[PDB]
């Protein structure tokens, strides 16, 4: 339960995911807590949206902050 992180990385390589990671959040952010509940416990079963997980890939880092950027709840910078 916390914010932060800001830009700074870079983008993934394979396009498909910057899409699917952005839609993801996009989408993910167009519900809440409880669409980042079925939308992970099902991408789980979903290997495509490992970016999600795979911590070490760039996208997943990509993916979080259009998460931030859209979910827009936060009024800290620093």
């Amino acid at each position: 339960g916390s914010s932060g992180s800001s830009g700074k990385v870079s983008p993934p390589e394979d396009e498909e995911a910057k899409n699917l990671a952005e839609k993801l959040a996009r989408f993910i952010a167009d519900g809440g807590p409880e669409v980042e509940t079925i939308a992970l416990q099902n991408n789980r079963e979903n290997q495509a949206f490992s970016f999600l997980y795979d911590p070490n890939s760039q996208g997943y880092r990509y993916y979080r902050q259009k998460l931030d950027e859209f979910r827009k709840s936060g009024p800290s910078s620093g």
